[PDB]
């Protein structure tokens, strides 16, 4: 998921942050809050050998581009069903974010889905997303994703609906579900008509998929006190539900 | 929120879990989640000094009827926009869960919600609910909560929507909320035809309300490996969005 991600030890990775997981308007570039989550959920699976099933993170501070971010990975508990951990992020010692994750996999249950995909059009039926938000030119997640619109004419009131997909052909794994969940911030954009900073990230994974059109499935129900929060479904091309996720946000005024 | 709920000082502070905070079936009563949330941003929001916008917090291990939990709050900012917090609970010194906050109120702004409430019954329109799951007679949250059917005959797949109403008629307060966003259990118990256990629970607010009627709008979209997730949606009498939460839990089987 993360070429440049290095391990040091269980416990303890690092990665530049460079350009292309970097987000911002111009004059600024930080590492994308859902790179963040990414990078969290890939060091938690790899320190306890098995899947996440639910993160949470709580962002501190920022992490400039071209920073080395360091990742420590703290196991509170790894029995035969479950297993939790904890995940600092910090930036020359200082905090930028701490996350909790439940990571397992049981065998012997089956797989089932109560919630229905919304009948957008199918991706090749979709128009490209040509109002994205002005990003800085060294800031250059956006470029590496294609976005198109899946909301229709009508799409209703609070709602976004876009399908993405990573240019790069990378599967639907936990790592990209975890990117395209903290695209809330441009739903929140659509919402206010204004082109918020993410004060967290949460993940629920159900499954992955292979590469493909992923259906980023956004609400903003509600904002009071200068703040507003997002949902997201994430389901694959066929209406699979893979992940769902939230956060919260400052707005900005 | 909560009397029995002692201060040691900014940053720590004990309560006794009796049986109006416990849940669980025969031969088990422990503290239930919600109130573990509850008394997480209770605290959080008493030692910062504003008031919760989000949290989340991830269940370590248990905590029996009867135990003393210790709550020890730091604080990682405090500026005029936002603050952010962590919350520990142990009993005993051992960790039974841990949490993320953010506080924050700020000035003007104005209230928005795009969301629309589900055309459900009023609440004097709707029957009791006849089929909570079983509960030690030791474990007596449920007891203390009014609770009504709010579906009708065709609830949509995956869905539970409960009126909830405290029997005490405490105002639907950020304490409450966070309580009635842990019904989520039962809404997994509907969704699977069995009367699991939450890994996490998270709160997002938007505003709080007087005493009275709340509408806890549930669903479970999907579940695979042992897991499920849930959403809820927790809205007044009169159609206005309180707050959302969500969780993962892991299946009984
Ligand atoms: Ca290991
Ligand atoms: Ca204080």
């Amino acid at each position: 998921a993360f070429p440049a991600l290095v391990r040091q030890d269980d416990a303890r990775y690092a990665i530049t942050v460079g350009p292309d997981l970097a987000v911002g308007p111009p004059g600024h570039a930080y590492l994308f809050g859902g790179a963040s989550m990414a990078l969290a959920l890939d060091v938690a699976a790899e320190t306890v050998g098995r899947p996440v099933v639910q993160g949470s993170l709580q962002f501190v501070s920022f992490t400039p581009l071209g920073s080395v971010l360091d990742l420590t990975v703290e196991v509170l508990q790894s029995g035969r069903t479950l297993a939790q951990a904890r995940v600092a992020g910090t930036v020359d010692g200082r905090l930028v974010f701490h996350s909790g994750i439940s990571l397992g996999m049981r065998e012997g249950f089956s797989a089932r889905q109560w919630a229905l995909a919304p009948p957008v059009p199918q991706p090749d039926n979709c128009p490209p997303c040509t109002t994205l938000p002005a990003q800085d030119d060294n800031a250059r997640y956006l470029e590496g994703i294609e976005v198109r619109e899946a909301g229709g004419p009508e799409v209703p009131s609070g709602r976004t609906r876009l399908w993405l997909r990573r240019k790069d052909g990378a599967p639907l794994d936990a790592a990209s579900l975890a990117m395209f969940a903290d695209f809330l911030p441009i739903a929140l954009g659509r919402a206010t008509g204004c082109s918020g900073n993410s004060l967290d990230n949460s993940l629920r994974i159900t499954g992955a998929a292979a590469p493909g059109w992923c259906l980023c499935d956004m609400i903003i129900p509600s904002s009071a006190s200068g703040f507003a929060q997002g949902q997201v479904t994430l389901w694959d091309q066929s209406g699979r539900l893979l992940a769902t996720g939230a956060q919260s946000l400052l707005l900005k005024g």
